[PDB]
This record gives C-alpha cells, structure tokens and sequence, in this order.
C-alpha cells in the first residue's frame, strides 16, 4: 500500500544452470567432493528434480548423507550460494569455450555437444573410435585456475562437456574408469548448455542508498522535520534506543536503515538513560568516540574486507587454520585466545623492530679488532665531559663531544689492496684528528698468503711498539711502496725511528710464525669475519652492529644511522630509562646475535616460509614413521623443547657433511627432536634410510665423521617401495626439488643449502636462538597463561602449535598498499566493560568465528556494518559482540541518507521453485523528499543503470505520482564490468614503472584493453568480466625498454611457478596482480621521453562530455546537434558511462542514425589509494579531470571537452588545429568584457591573483587535450598527486575542474584559447556574442530560460530531439 522504491541489480552474463553452480559451490576447492558428486550425478541421480528448490533440497541430503559437510560447513554454504559465488568461476569456462575453442576446432560439428581432447586431438564419441582434428591455436593442455584433476596418469585427457543433458554420463564414466586404472589424468571443462535460456543473472551482495540531495534546511511521512540544533546527543540517545529495546539487534537494524527519517523521533528518550556516560572509561582506555572497528579473531579489518565477498573468504581461510589448531584438543574459543594472546602480538612487534650484530672481540679473547680509538682513555677528549646530558642536550646536525664509549664502527680492510689500505690512512685516521665521538675500528681480511702475513705484520707492531707505529708502516706502505706485499726496506725505516721504548712484553722482531701469534690472532680473526660473514668480493662494515656493506658512499649511510642512533638514545633519556654507570653501546646489543647468517637474516626481510608441521605428519605418516628419529630427551623440559628436520643429498658431501653438524648440536642441545630426511642419479632411497634407522640408537656416537660415512655404506637391505611413494609426495606438497638440502626447525624452511659450509653447528644454534625468542617463547608464555600447557605433550605436540600461530600472522594484504598498519591480533578489547554497550549472538562455546564491532550509531559506514553482519552472524559456528560509541562531535548531519542491503544468509525460493531474484525496497518513502539513488558495491565491481524511465539523480514521489501516476518506483543496474587490479615493481631496484602501457587480451581479439601505469603504487586497472586473458607489454617504447617476467598472480611473492603473463577472473573480487618488470640490457631509459590513425579508428572530432539529471542530458542531446549542424566533417562522442540515465542510454543510437556520428560510452574506477568524493558533483568533476590519460584508448590522438549546458556554432575542427605550442592541453579564458560585474570575479583576489602572477583563471566549460603529449609528458600523475594533498583540507578547492588546471599552470603548461572561444551572458558583454564560437550557460533566472532567450535556435535544435523522440516511441516492430 505505501509508496515504495525498488533496486535491482543484474550480471553482464546470463545465469548458468543452477545443478552446475551447486556443485561448483559444493566443492569449493576440495576436488574429492567434486568428482564424488559429479559420479552422484552421472547416476541419473539428480534427474528426478524438476526445480531449483528441490535441485538444491537434494544437495543438502547428499552432503550430510556422505560425509562432505558437517553443520558449519553446510551453513557456508548456504550463504556462499545466496551470494552466487561459483557463477563467476562457470561464466570462465564459457568464456574460454567461446573465445578459444570454438575457433581453434574447425570442422563441421553434428553430434559433438560433449567430447574429449586427446593430445591436440578431439573425439565425439566415449568408443573413441576416430578423431575429428588436429586442434589449431595454443595449447589447451595448459593446467589453469579453474581446472581440477583426477587421477594421475602419462595422457592427458579434457572433457568440455554439457552436464545439463542425460548425453554426457556415458562420456564421463570412460575417462573416469580410465583414471582409476590408471591410464590417463582426468578433467572437466564446460560447454554453455543451450537447454537453458540466455536470461541475464539476478546479483547480491550490494548495497542501495537513497542520499538527500538537499542537506541546508536544519533550524507514511511527509518529509524529516528538521530539528534546531543539538544534534551532539543523537549518537549517544540512538545508542540508548538499542539498548532499552530488547530485541536489540532488530532496532539497529531498523533505526540505522531508516536513520535520517527517526531524526527527530529522538529527541526523546525521555532522559538519555544515561547509565553509559560509565562506558566512557571504555573510551578512556582503547578507542575514539565514533569510530568503526572491525575484528575477526584478533585481526583488524580494514573497510574494503567488509563485504560478503570478502568476509566469507575470511571465513573459509580462518576455519582452515583453527580446525588444524583444534585437532589437539583446544575448543575454538581457547584456540583464537592463543592467536590473540598479548605476548604473540608482542613478538610480531619485536621483530618487525631492525636488526643488529654483535660485533664484539668477547668471543675471539680481544685480539682481533684493532682500534685507532678510545675515547675514555685517550688524552684527546680528556678535555670533554664524560656525561650522558651530554648527548640528552643535543639539537642540530652536529656530532655531541664527549669522553664516553656509545658509538662504534668496525671497518674489514685487506692489506693487500690499496684502495682498502687507503680507507684506514686517510678516511679513518682524519675522523680520528677531528675528535669525532666515534671509535673507530678495523680488521684485516685474510684471504691470500700476503694479506695472512701483513696482518701479522701490523697486528706484532701494534701489540709491542704500539698504535702510532703500525698506523706508521701502514702510512709509508701506501705512499712510499705502493703494494700490499710486506716492504722491510720500508718497514725497517718504521722501527728505525718508531722502535723507541716499545711498552708491555717486549719486540721479538723479524721474522714471524709465532705459535700463538700467527695461530690464535689470524684464526681469531677468520673467525670473526666468518661469524658476520664480513668478507668476500664485497665486505660488510659494522656500525653499531648494523650491516652497511663496503660500496657506494657508506659513510652517507653510516651518518644517516649515526644520527637515527643519537635520537634513539635522547628518548630513552627523556623517560629516564638511562643511569650514570652504564655501557652505552649495549643499549643497542641487547638483542644482537651473535652469528650473522643470510639464511636466517635474509636481507629480504618478507622471505619467510613456515609449513603445518601436523600436515606433514598426517600426509606423510608412512614416511616419517619410517626416517631415523632422534627422539629429544626423556628429562628435559618443555622450554627446551624444539623440533628439527634435515632434509639432505646424501649421495653428495654437503648433504651429508650438513647432517654431521645437525648431529653435532643434537649432542649439546637435549631439548631437540631429530629427523632425517634423505632426498634421495640414483632414485628414491629407502635403502640409505632403512641403513641408518637400524644404526638409529648408536646416532651421534660418531666420534669422526667418517663414522657417519661409513654407517652410510654398511648393510644389505630390501627396498620399501610404499617409503619411496610418500618420499616424492612430501617433497611435492613442500614445493622442493630433488637434489636440494633444507633445514625445518618448528615449520620453518630455510634453503635451497648450496654448500653446507653455509650452515654449520653454530648456525643451528643461533636458528633456534632466534626461532626460539618469536615464535616459540610467546607462544609458550601465552599458552601457559591460558593454562593449555597440559596438551603440549613433547617436542613435536609443541611443534603443531607455534607451528600454526606463526601462518595466523602472515597477512593476505601487502602492508603499504591498503593499509600501513602490520597484521597483529589485538586482545585489547577484552579489557573493556560490556554490561550496557554490548550484546552477542551466536553461541560462544561452539563458535570457531569471533566477530567484534565496534559500530558508531550515527555514521554512515554503520549503516552497511549492521546489515552484512545480520547476516553473518545468522551462520552456525558464528559468534558475534557489538559496541556502540557515538561522538559529542556532530557540527553537521550526521546520516544523510536511507541505505538496504541486498544479501541472505541462506538461497530464497519461487512459488514456481525457481531462485528468487534479490531487491532492494525501501517502503513508506517520504513524498516531498528529493532524493539520490546511489550503489554501494564491492570493490571490483562497475555498475551502471539499465533499466529506469524515472530520473535518478532527482527522485520525488509527488512527481513522479503526477507524471506517471504511480508511487512505486522501480529500476534495474548492470554489473557490466569486473576489475582486474595490480600493483606493478621494478626489477631488481623496485620502483613503480610510470608511463608504462599495457594491452589485454583474449584468444578472439589481441586488444581488449589498453591502460598506462600510473606513479602511485605502480597502480593500472582493466574492466573485465569471467574469462581467461593476457598481459602483453604494448608494442614500441615499452616493450623496447621492459619485460615482464611476471603479473602477480599468486601473492606479492615471487611464488614459484608463478613466471606467467596469464590472467583469469573467475570471482566477484576480481582479480588482484603483482606484476614485475625487469630492464632490459643496460637501460636507465623512459618512455615518457624520445630516443591520421585516431581519425581512421574514431573519427576527424573527437568530443568527450558528463550529464546529471534529465534536463542536463535534454541539454546535451542539444549540444550534440550544433556541433554536427555547423560542421561537414567526421565526429565521434565520448560519455562518461556512469553518470547518464537509461533513457538517455537507449536513445543515442537513434541519435547516431541520424546525424550521423559514432559514439563510445568511457569509465575508470576510482582507485582505492586516490581520495574519495562523498559528494556527487565533486564526483563528477574529478572525472572530468583526474583520469583523462587513463580514460580513453591509447589509439585516441586528441579529445575536446564540451559542457552539456554549451551550443556550438563553430565547425569544431578549428580546435584540433589550434597550435598548442608543444601543451598538453588548452584552455579558454574568465571574460574580462561585461564591465559592471567586478565584484562577484574572486580571480583577481588576494588568493587567486597571488597565486596566478600573470597566469589567467580558465574555464573548464571547453578544452583540448592533445592526449599522446598529455601521456607523454604524465600530466595526470600530477593532477592526482596534487589533488590527494591539496584535499586533506576540505574547503580546498571550490570547483576542482576549474582550479586543478590552475593552481597547475606553472607545473604543467596550459596553452590560452582566443575567448572567441567562450561566451557567457553572466561576465561577457553582449557585443562580443557576434565573433563568439560557443555559449556555456554559467550561473537568478533557471537555465531552461537562458536557453530560450540567449540562443534563438536552442528551440530549433529541440523540436528536432523532441520529433524524434516521437518517431522513435511510435517505431513499433
Ligand atoms: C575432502 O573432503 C572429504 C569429505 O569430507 C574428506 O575425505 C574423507 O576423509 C576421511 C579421512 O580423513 C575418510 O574417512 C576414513 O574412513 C576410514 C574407514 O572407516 C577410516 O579408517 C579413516 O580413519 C581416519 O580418520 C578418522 C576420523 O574420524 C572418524 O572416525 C569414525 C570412523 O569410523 C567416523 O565415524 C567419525 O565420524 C570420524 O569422521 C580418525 O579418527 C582416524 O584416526 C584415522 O586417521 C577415516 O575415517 C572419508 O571416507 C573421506 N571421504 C568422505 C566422502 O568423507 C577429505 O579429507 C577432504 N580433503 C581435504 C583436502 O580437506
Ligand atoms: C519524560 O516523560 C514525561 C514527559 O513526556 C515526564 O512526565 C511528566 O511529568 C509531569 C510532572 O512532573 C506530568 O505533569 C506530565 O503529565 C508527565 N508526562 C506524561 C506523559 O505522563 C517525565 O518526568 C520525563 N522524565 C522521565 C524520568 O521519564
Ligand atoms: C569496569 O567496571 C568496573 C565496575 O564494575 C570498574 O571498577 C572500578 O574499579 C575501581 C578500582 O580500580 C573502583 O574504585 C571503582 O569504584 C570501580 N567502578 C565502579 C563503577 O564501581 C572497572 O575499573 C571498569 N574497567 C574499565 C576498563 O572500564
Ligand atoms: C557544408 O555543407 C554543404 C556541402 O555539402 C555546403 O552547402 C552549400 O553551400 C552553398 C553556399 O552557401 C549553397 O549555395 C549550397 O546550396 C549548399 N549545398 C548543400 C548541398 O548544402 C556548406 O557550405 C558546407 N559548410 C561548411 C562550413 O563546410
Ligand atoms: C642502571 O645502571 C645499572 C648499573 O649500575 C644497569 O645495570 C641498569 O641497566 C641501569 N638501569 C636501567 C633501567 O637500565
Ligand atoms: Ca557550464
């Protein structure tokens, strides 16, 4: 009864058949579901229901029937086919059949509905009696996203069939009969079913607001009553209204959807019932008053997860992880408290932290680094304080004097090289003289005979005569002998002179070999450089155990630390952590280690790789119940605890020497449990295995490692074949080759190990230092904390554990990109009193999902939160908790807008069985209002109107009830594109690759779509639907300077086995790339600078506009017909797809027969990084502005923009023609003619007339843009960057179209129009009119009256749209 609106929105694909979308469902990545259902169905099984209700009442009964699902996973899977998830993942596959097959099988096809591909060759028929061709194009054996496999078999076998029909069971039951023996692998591919019809697909998962255009009157319904003007309490009494309700969920619901409309229905209450002004020490602790936060199972969501989409993508990657966790007996309430746990969180934060080595002498007894400094005992600084105020009162660039030890830097030197020797003469003694606050330290490098000598050399004469001589031959040796070789000649003279009173233990002088001195010191120091591995082509110096290795100009990067460094220790000071009788520089060795391993500490700090550990002893549980077993120790405690796994080449002395150390430190540390794993020209073995677990008990009592050589040859045994099958797979599932040795200390690989010289008995030793200190120790800690510690049962129980939290900290979202902030699980909410702001649904006990909102009342953002989460929260296995935090800070309206949520939680059926199709309806909308339909879709997605006779933009039932005559409302929207999104690097030194062109593209056409990389986050982007694509670089400069190895397809990566170019979207999250790209041979080149085709494609003109309302569109049907009246030449219109209405939409191509132009609907979607606009028409601006290098293809030369409101009596070519003088793009001037309207131009004001010295105002009612300079030059990669800084601060720009070409005229050239080129009654004078080229209409008269008087043949140009319009409404076929 009451007046109503209604949304829809529907797919750019027709609806697959429902049974093949079930299954897809059903399965979602379990193939054993898969094909047991699809043996289920080839029975003639599913062929007894008639309708998609019964289709999918059968499916339940199955599932539960056999064992698939259980109530957790059956309750997804209602959701996940509401949402329509697999339909997607099928339109691929017809897609690919389409474009690919199709025109790669020729031949006549009569029969073939189903047939399999055997070798590039088809066959009709399951007797495979005769085959119909050899398949032309790519090969289609190319395993790819959404394929599966059955069966391992040497023949590869494709089925492309047609389900749906009773003809496919015979086919499927050959090639899966033939899989189970064992001939061929199989796999099924699908073929678009012409039983069903092409009937467009009903979506949801989206959102519908109803935003009121008019927000400035503030002092069933008629219109909001505004109310006068304490808006501070309608957060904190909308909260109130929940909690009194009692039904609390349904009010939020009820009150947050209809919010703008219950305004003034609350100020009432009648008293606040302010109880909860108490839960502001809630506030006091953890989070600000209004602010929306989201959290499932500690991890902090960002807005863009919060959608179906995304959130049961969460859900089915997080039960994974807790049902792993949940297999040693924890409940999923006790299992999310361990992830979350403070002292987890902690270590994620330690070890984000940088690190450093310690690079003392301690180890090597003092004899190895030789110091030219000491700044306590000097007599340099003895002039200086010894005071740590000192360094605390410090300001500016400059080094603080004192008498301290706090900054160290040791330098690795060989003394062979001169340029190394010159490094310590000039460098490092002139810092020295200058009373620098830095010891200064060197070793020397000792890789020759030479260097061993001359390091004794100088180590002797430091030892005896002291620093001054040795400084001393070093000096001579450089200048005087110039080599590295030791000079007597030279270094006589030195003690000659120097060789007076040498101190201490007394000269023994030439020559050296001395027992101790040549042993102990240079060993010492071989020592020391191979601990920090300081050596090599290219060494490693230390300053305050930091790395900076010996090239470029480290002494830059050492100031840049050395300053860091201070402002580190000045903080400390400020907190009084610092005391009077300290060691300074081990403020900084508090957490260095002592071993320096690139392994361990890969300089590429996100390396990281850890596996289940319970997978792999579940998996391979016939091998690793047969691998010799070192079992840790029976009196040992569970601190000690650790487990380790060696996998080596035993056939090879690095495999075998590894395991020798790996035995070694099993001695020492009796906390570790052992297990060798021999991989393997020789295949398999089981022998070498079965050799060893007999000599299992007598492991490590191998005094020499010959012993272990020797166990190795010994014994006659008969080969375990079973071993050998669970051997391959375990390398398989571990990604890892054959041939290649690894370390797994508690799920975490390290390799491939190279030479075993890289991993030795003290490398394992700091491996499970540092493994130990991150993931284990927290997770013990917080575990006992919780009392869990009674199923920590041994070495390998604690395994599964760290094991599993340390995958639950390893983000699906690359930090920097959508989010700075790291993936730590906060606990933090605990802390908060519940009692008046909270409620929960769901059953905690049973729950392996937690959801946490923190949800402000009067937000919009909220609006969509409630409603998603309804819905989330009505799955079992589901538990969700809500607070409620308004602000007192409410200067404007806080909801402005009505909003539904088009989502279910389990599939709605027809009177007829058929799925129910998806709304939304608003009903009892206000009459008066003026309102703006808006669509809150996911992030991938691209929605326009179809389907809509009403306008849009300006909805009021009064009118609408007038004109039509009736107060319900309907209109449809298409999801016509689908985003394929990346993020692009550099190789090796990654930078996003600017000006950069790329070409998509599809077996059918080589060019689906063109797009330019953009600077910020080497951003680009497609529009796409379901299928399989390419990336090609375009041919010229970009393919001439780049290629590219890879689009990121597996993660940020480099996943293996991810050097591909291919790119399939078979979701409604699109797909989201990382595409890498490395230089090709020497090049530091750019694309943006030098070493009739536009006209052909498009047209002579090419014009581009955006329209509004149904007036602004009237207006632009106008503007259309002046520009071909006045011009006898070819013309092509661009529209920005998203802004124009149905009618509009369906009328152009009557438009196009018949004044004879081509036309090309344009869009891009508003990137996430880039900031948004919540109101419409600044929308509409940045448009017209932001994207313009990006909008169009790179096939289009030139664009002119011409307003809807603008007349053309001009042939528009002039423009074209116009010399830019090498601009991107041109202007046309404010008029300065009309004489008395001064006061209202604010372009020659303080602001604007400081700002443009000289430069004119322009006006973005007309311009050029020469796109290919444009490009060329990158123009828009400023204007964005420009606009993302400028607009923090919301009053910046007034009109951004107008003042972003403006405030850019100095950085990016603006060529000036002549003003024949704009007229304006408002600031041109009437005179000027008779040379005018084209009219804007600018802003109390209405714009339909400026029409009719200021153009007499606006009229003529209208009567010709109306006419047509007519013609077109009484063409009837
Ligand atoms: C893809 O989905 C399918 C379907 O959910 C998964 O495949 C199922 O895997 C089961 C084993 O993991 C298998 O059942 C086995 O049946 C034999 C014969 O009775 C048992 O010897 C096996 O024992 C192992 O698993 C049990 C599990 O507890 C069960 O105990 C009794 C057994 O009678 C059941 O009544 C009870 O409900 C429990 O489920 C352990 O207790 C044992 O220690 C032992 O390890 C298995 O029970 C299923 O037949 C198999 N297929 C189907 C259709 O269910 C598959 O794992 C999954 N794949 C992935 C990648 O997730
Ligand atoms: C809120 O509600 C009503 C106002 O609507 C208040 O009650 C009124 O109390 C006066 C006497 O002080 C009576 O003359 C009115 O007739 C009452 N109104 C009604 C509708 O009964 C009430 O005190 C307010 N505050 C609270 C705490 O409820
Ligand atoms: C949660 O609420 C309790 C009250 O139920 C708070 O307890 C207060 O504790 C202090 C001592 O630490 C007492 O002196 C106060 O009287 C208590 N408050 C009240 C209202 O009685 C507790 O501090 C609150 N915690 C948080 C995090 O808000
Ligand atoms: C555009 O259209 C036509 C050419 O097809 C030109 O029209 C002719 O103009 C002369 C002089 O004004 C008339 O006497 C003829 O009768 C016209 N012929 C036709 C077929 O229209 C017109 O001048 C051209 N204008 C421009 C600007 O190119
Ligand atoms: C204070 O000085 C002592 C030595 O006297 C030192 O061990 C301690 O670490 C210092 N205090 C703090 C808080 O670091
Ligand atoms: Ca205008």
């Amino acid at each position: 009864a009451s007046p109503s609106i209604n949304v829809a929105l529907k797919a750019a694909f027709p609806s697959p058949p429902y049974l093949v979308e079930l299954l897809e469902t059903a399965a979602s990545d379990n193939t054993t579901i898969y094909y047991s259902l699809l043996d289920r169905i080839a029975k003639g099984h599913f062929a007894e229901a008639t309708t998609d209700k019964a289709l999918y009442e059968k499916f339940l009964e199955v599932l539960r029937d056999d064992g698939h699902m259980d109530p957790e996973a059956l309750s997804a899977f209602k959701l996940a086919l509401s949402l329509r998830t697999a339909t997607p993942r099928v339109e691929a596959h017809y897609q690919y059949y389409t474009a690919t097959v199709e025109p790669s099988l020729s031949g006549t096809q009569e029969g073939c509905d189903q047939w399999f591909l055997i070798d590039g060759e088809q066959y009709c028929s399951p007797t495979l009696d005769t085959s119909h061709g050899k398949v032309k194009g790519e090969d289609q054996l190319r395993t790819l996203p959404f394929d599966r496999k059955f069966g391992v078999g040497s023949r590869d076998v494709i089925l492309y069939a047609d389900i749906t029909s009773k003809s496919f069971a015979p086919f499927h039951e050959v090639a899966m009969d033939l899989a189970k023996k064992g001939k061929a692998s199989y796999r099924v591919r699908y073929r678009r079913s012409p039983s069903h019809s092409r009937e467009s697909l009903s979506v949801n998962g989206y959102g519908v607001e109803l935003v009121l255009k008019r927000t400035d009157y503030i002092v069933i319904a008629d219109i909001k009553p505004l109310e006068k003007s304490e808006l501070a309490a309608l957060g904190m009494k909308a909260a109130s209204f929940v909690m009194q309700s009692e039904k609390p969920f349904e009010a939020l619901l009820k009150l947050t959807q209809d919010f703008p409309k219950y305004s003034n229905s609350l100020g009432s209450q009648n008293v606040s019932a302010e109880f909860e002004a108490e839960h502001r020490g809630n506030r006091e602790v953890f989070l600000p008053e209004g602010s929306n936060v989201l959290w499932l199972n500690g991890l902090h969501l960002i807005d863009r997860q919060i959608q179906p989409f995304g959130l049961v993508d969460l859900l089915t990657r997080e039960r994974k992880l807790i049902k792993s966790v949940l297999d040693l007996g924890l409940t999923g309430q006790q299992a999310v408290d361990l992830l979350g746990h403070a002292e987890v969180a902690h270590a994620k934060s330690g070890d984000d932290e940088p690190r450093r080595f310690d690079w003392r002498d301690d180890i090597e007894e003092g004899q190895v680094i030789i110091w030219l400094n000491n700044l306590e005992k000097d007599k340099r600084y003895k002039s200086f304080s010894p005071s740590i105020w000192v360094l605390i009162h410090h300001f500016g660039h400059g080094l603080p004097q004192i008498r301290r030890d706090v900054f160290n830097l040791v330098v690795p030197v060989d003394l062979t090289k001169a340029d190394d020797v010159k490094i310590v003469v000039e460098g490092l003694l002139s810092f020295v003289k200058r009373l620098i606050p830095v010891r200064f330290g060197f070793v020397p490098l000792t890789p020759t005979g030479q260097a061993i000598d001359q390091a004794k050399v100088v180590y002797y004469l430091l030892e005896n005569y002291g620093l001054a001589a040795a400084t001393a031959y070093l000096e001579k040796s450089y200048e005087e002998q110039s080599t590295g070789q030791p000079n007597e000649r030279i270094f006589n003279e030195v003690i000659k002179d120097k060789s007076l009173r040498p101190d201490g233990v007394e000269l023994s002088f030439k020559d050296i070999f001395i027992s101790e001195k040549h042993e102990k010191q240079i060993h010492l120091s071989k020592h020391w450089v191979e601990r920090l591995r300081a050596g090599g082509d290219v060494p490693t110096v230390f300053f305050d155990g930091f790395p900076i290795p010996r090239e470029d100009n480290w002494l830059r990067v050492m100031n840049h630390r050395l300053m860091q460094d201070l402002q580190a220790l000045q903080q400390a000071g400020y907190f009084g952590m610092l005391n009077e009788s300290m060691w300074l520089p081990g403020f900084f060795l508090e957490k260095a280690l002592s071993r320096r391993n690139t392994l361990i500490f890969p300089e590429d700090k996100n390396e990281l790789t850890v596996l289940n550990v319970n997978k792999i002893y579940i998996e391979n549980h016939d091998l690793m119940s047969k691998v010799p077993v070192i079992e840790a120790s029976k009196e040992s405690t569970r601190d000690d605890w650790a487990a380790l796994t060696v996998v080596a080449d035993l056939d090879d002395i690095e495999g075998q020497e590894l395991v020798y150390y790996a035995l070694r430190f099993r001695k020492s540390n009796d906390g570790v449990r052992l297990d060798i794993v021999h991989n393997p020209t020789s295949r398999s073995p089981s022998v070498l295995a079965q050799r060893l677990k007999s000599r299992e008990d007598k492991l490590l009592d191998f005094t020499r490692f010959l012993d272990l050589e020797t166990a190795l040859e010994t014994g006659e045994f008969e080969p375990d074949v079973a071993y050998d099958a669970s051997l391959a797979n375990f390398l398989a599932s571990s990604n890892m080759k054959a041939g290649d040795n690894f370390v797994i200390l508690n799920g975490r690989v390290l390799g491939p190990i190279t030479s075993a010289d890289d991993f030795k008995k003290e490398d394992f030793e700091v491996f499970l230092q540092a493994e130990r200190r991150t993931r284990i120790l927290p997770v013990y800690k917080a575990l006992e904390d919780l009392g869990l510690d009674d199923k920590v049962s041994g070495p390998l129980s604690a395994a599964k554990l760290t094991s599993v939290t340390a995958l639950s900290t390893i983000s699906d979202l690359p930090q920097g990109i959508f989010d700075n902030a790291p993936t730590v699980r906060t606990t933090l909410f605990k802390q908060w009193n519940s009692t008046y702001t909270s409620f929960e649904v769901g059953d905690a006990s049973t729950a392996t999902i937690f959801f946490v909102a923190v949800i402000n009342p009067a937000s919009e953002i909220g609006q969509r939160w409630v409603a998603v989460l309804k819905v989330l929260s009505e799955l079992e296995g589901v538990h969700l908790r809500v607070f409620l935090n308004p602000t007192v800070m409410i200067e404007e309206l806080p909801v402005k807008r009505f909003y539904r949520y088009v989502l279910s939680s389990s599939p709605s059926f027809d009177e007829s069985g058929k799925v129910k199709a998806l709304s939304a309806r608003f009903t009892g909308v206000p009459r008066e209002t003026l309102l703006v339909v808006g669509m809150d879709v996911p992030p991938a997605w691209l929605v326009t109107s179809k389907v809509a006779v009403d306008d849009l933009d300006n909805l009021r039932i009064k009118d609408i009830k007038a004109k039509r005559g009736t107060e319900h409302v309907e209109a449809i929207y298409e999801l016509e594109h689908i985003l394929i999104e990346g993020h692009s690097r550099e190789i090796p030194g990654a930078h996003a690759p600017r000006g950069v062109q790329l070409v998509l593209e599809t077996e059918n056409n080589p060019h689906f779509a063109d797009t330019i990389i953009m600077a910020n986050l080497g951003y680009f982007q497609f529009k796409a639907n379901p299928g399989v694509y390419n990336i090609r670089l375009k041919e010229g400069r970009s393919s001439e300077i780049f290629t590219l190895e890879s689009v990121g397809a597996k993660g940020w990566g480099p996943i293996p086995g991810d050097d591909n170019t291919e790119v399939v979207l078979m979701d409604f999250q699109g797909t989201t790339l990382y595409p890498r790209l490395r230089r090709k041979p020497g090049m530091e080149e750019e694309d943006v600078l030098e070493p009739s085709v536009s006209k052909t494609e498009h047209a002579e003109i090419n014009i581009f506009s955006v329209a509004s309302g149904h007036l602004y569109e009237r207006m632009l049907n106008i503007m259309m017909a002046s520009v071909m009246h006045h011009t006898n030449h070819t013309v092509k219109f661009w529209f920005i797809e998203q802004f124009l209405s149905p009618s509009f939409k369906d009328f152009i191509p009557h438009m196009a027969a018949e004044y004879g132009f081509k036309y090309e609907m344009v869009t891009y979607k508003w990137p996430h990084w880039l900031r948004q606009q919540k109101e419409k028409q600044r929308e509409i601006w940045g448009y017209k502005i932001l994207f313009l290098d990006v909008l169009f293809p790179l096939s289009l030369d030139k664009v002119i923009f011409v307003d809807a409101d603008q007349i053309v009596r001009t042939d528009m070519y002039d423009l074209v023609e116009h010399p830019l003088d090498g601009a991107p793009y041109g202007f046309a001037p404010m008029c300065d003619s009309r004489v008395e309207m001064e006061g209202y131009r604010f372009w020659k004001t303080g602001y604007w007339a400081n700002y443009l010295k000289g430069k004119p105002y322009h006006i973005s009612a007309l311009y050029v843009v020469d796109l290919q300079r444009f490009r060329e030059l990158a123009a828009g990669d400023r204007l964005r960057q420009q606009y993302h800084a400028l607009s923090a601060d919301p009053n910046s720009l007034a009109n951004l179209d107008q003042d972003l070409p403006n405030h850019m005229q100095f950085t990016i050239p603006i060529a000036t129009l002549p003003q024949e080129w704009l007229w304006c009654e408002t600031w041109c004078s009437d005179e000027t009119l008779k040379d005018a080229r084209t009219i804007d209409l600018c802003n109390k008269e209405p714009k339909l009256d400026r029409a009719r008087r200021q153009v007499p043949e606006w009229t003529k140009y209208d009567e010709e749209i109306a006419e047509l319009a007519r013609r077109v409404r009484e063409e009837k076929p």
